[PDB]
């Protein structure tokens, strides 16, 4: 359950736009993006991760290692500078994006074929339920 390894198809997605806007992506992206099939793909070796989230038209690509923070630029997000540093919290892998936003980061439970996650920038939530492929 510390395994997140596999392809990952979203079967949930909730108060999705709420986070975008949070985040002040465009409204015109918000309206397309709500609309695209996300696949999650996660190769995890070790504390060594890739994870991939593709869609008809966005792709958002990122590789990191357990408890080294790392330089990020959400280029296919938002567009902005953060410190990011994924760490374990029990069970959980636990997300944290240093930079402007307040309380930026995610959060995921990994429970046997599916994968529960919480995207948060300020005040708002955004919670996704994937199921394994
Ligand atoms: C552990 C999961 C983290 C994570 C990081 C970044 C993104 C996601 C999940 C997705 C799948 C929710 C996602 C989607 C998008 N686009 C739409 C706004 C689509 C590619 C960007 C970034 C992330």
């Amino acid at each position: 359950t510390r395994d997140a390894n596999g392809t990952w198809e979203m079967e949930s997605n909730e108060n999705f736009e709420g986070w975008m806007k949070a985040l002040d992506i465009d409204f015109a992206l918000r309206k397309i993006a709500v609309r695209l099939t996300l696949t999650l793909v996660i190769d995890q070796d070790g504390d060594n991760f890739k994870v991939k989230c593709t869609s008809t038209f966005a792709n958002y690509d990122v590789d990191f290692t357990v408890g080294v923070e790392f330089d990020e630029y959400t280029k296919s997000l938002d567009n902005r500078h953060v410190k990011a540093l994924v760490t374990w919290e029990g069970d959980v892998l636990v997300c944290v994006q240093k930079g402007e936003k307040e309380n930026r980061g995610w959060k995921k439970w990994i429970e046997g074929d599916k994968l529960y996650l919480e995207l948060t920038c300020g005040d708002q939530v955004c919670r996704q339920v994937f199921k394994k492929k």
